[PDB]
Parts: structure tokens; sequence; C-alpha cells
């Protein structure tokens, strides 16, 4: 009996979204937790960047507070940062993109939807809000003729959200195996075993 709405995130929402992410995602996404991310303007800018694509969604409670967000942006088929902790995360994301091209799985797709930042207020977890946020994007995909939803998960819990919705894990990289320059960079808490790249054909 905790009602909420699912709404498109507007440009004026940037501040509220960042406030929520700082309380939750910035502290409790597993890589951020492992590194103890702290203040990070670069992740703020990173989070705001896809908003103008108009396919990022917020869950809002009966008090008008944001209790969940899924920030998404369009991702195109490829063709030929001072914050020292976020730099490591960014390098990991570059690395995955170097080792796995989602577009090889979908050779006839030019544009796909990329699920970038997913966060739900701890008090409201286990109610399927992340799933509701994810499904909302299907409406956008259908309107725009987008066929694939790609979500790189750094959490076993977000991977579970995607699995319930019928996403399949098309690439796994275990953190224990990520050793750029020969040494382990990340050792997040179990059950977060690795990067789980999830894809749905909607
Ligand atoms: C990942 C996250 C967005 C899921 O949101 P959610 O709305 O709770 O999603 P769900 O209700 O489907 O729960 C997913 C799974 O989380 C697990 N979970 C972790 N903590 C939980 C808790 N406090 N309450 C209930 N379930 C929890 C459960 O295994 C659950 O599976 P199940 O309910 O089907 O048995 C949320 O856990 C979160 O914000 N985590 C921290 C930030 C993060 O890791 N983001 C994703 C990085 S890719
Ligand atoms: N998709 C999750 C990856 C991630 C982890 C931490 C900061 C930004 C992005």
């Amino acid at each position: 009996g905790s009602p909420y709405t699912i709404e498109l995130i507007q440009p004026e929402d940037g501040e509220a979204v960042i406030a929520m992410l700082k309380t939750f995602f910035f502290k409790d996404e597993p890589l951020n937790t492992f590194l103890d991310l702290g203040e990070c303007k670069e992740l703020e800018k990173y989070s705001l960047k896809p908003l103008p694509d108009n396919c990022s969604y917020k869950a809002v409670n009966k008090k008008g507070e944001i209790i969940g967000v899924f920030l998404n942006g369009l991702m195109r088929r490829p063709s030929p940062c001072e914050h020292p902790k976020f730099k490591k995360i960014l390098s990991l994301m570059d690395h995955v993109e170097e080792q796995f091209n989602i577009f090889d799985v979908y050779p006839d797709e030019e544009l796909i939807l990329d699920g970038k930042i997913l966060s739900v207020d701890t008090n409201y977890r286990g109610l399927g809000i992340a799933g509701r946020l994810t499904e909302r994007a299907y409406e956008y995909m259908r309107e725009n003729g987008i066929n694939v939803y790609h979500v790189l998960c750094s959490s076993h819990y977000s991977a579970r959200v995607m699995e319930k919705l019928g996403f399949h894990e098309v690439f796994r990289m275990q953190f224990a195996d990520y050793k750029p320059q020969g040494e382990v960079v990340f050792k997040p808490a179990a059950p977060h075993v690795g990067i789980q790249v999830m894809a749905k054909e909607v």
C-alpha cells in the first residue's frame, strides 16, 4: 500500500534526480561501494547526460519524492576525468566495450536502448519498482522502432530485475578476471560476481 507513479524525467528534474542518486546509487551501487566513491561531479554529469533523449523514468511516491530512477540513452553501432575513483569505473566500462560488442549479437541493429543508471530507494526495494521502470521504456522503444534494450549490470540484484523481465545475459566478466596491467582492480561484495551484460529483444 505504498503507491507511486512512473513518469518521464524532465530537464527541470536534474537536481532532484541527483539528490536521490547521491543518497542511494552513489553509495550503494557495488563498484561505488567498493571504491567509497564520495563526492563525484563527473558521475553527476554522466547521469544527467542522457536525459535529453527523453527516455529516462522516475518513480515518485505519494509525497512527491523520487524513490527510483532508470536513466537510459540511445546507443549507436560503433564505427572506426579527474576523479580517480570514477576513472577506474569508466575504464572498466571501456574495457567491456573492447571485449564485447553488443552489436555483434544484433548485426542488423543501428540504434539500441542503453540502460545506464538504475537506482531504487532502499525502503522501497523488493516491490518490483525497478521492473516497472524498465518496462516503461518498452513504450518508448515501440514508438521509436527500437528493437533491443541493453543493460550492463554491475549488480547481481539489477541482473535479477532483468532476468525476471526476460533479458538474457549475453556477456559476463567476473571481477576476479578484470586485471588491466595484471592486477585486480575491483573486488565487490558477494553476490556481485561480475559485470552481467543483459539484453532484451522487445
Ligand atoms: C538493483 C535495484 C535497483 C533493484 O531495485 P528493486 O525495485 O528492489 O528491484 P526488485 O524488486 O526486482 O528486486 C530485485 C532483487 O533485489 C534483491 N534485493 C536486494 N536487496 C533487497 C531488499 N532490500 N529488498 C528486497 N529485495 C532485495 C532481491 O533478490 C530481489 O529479487 P526478488 O525480489 O525477485 O526475489 C536496487 O537493488 C538498487 O537500487 N541497488 C543499489 C544500486 C545498484 O546496484 N544499481 C544497479 C547497478 S547495475
Ligand atoms: N550500469 C552500472 C555501471 C556503473 C557503475 C558506477 C557508476 C556508473 C555506472
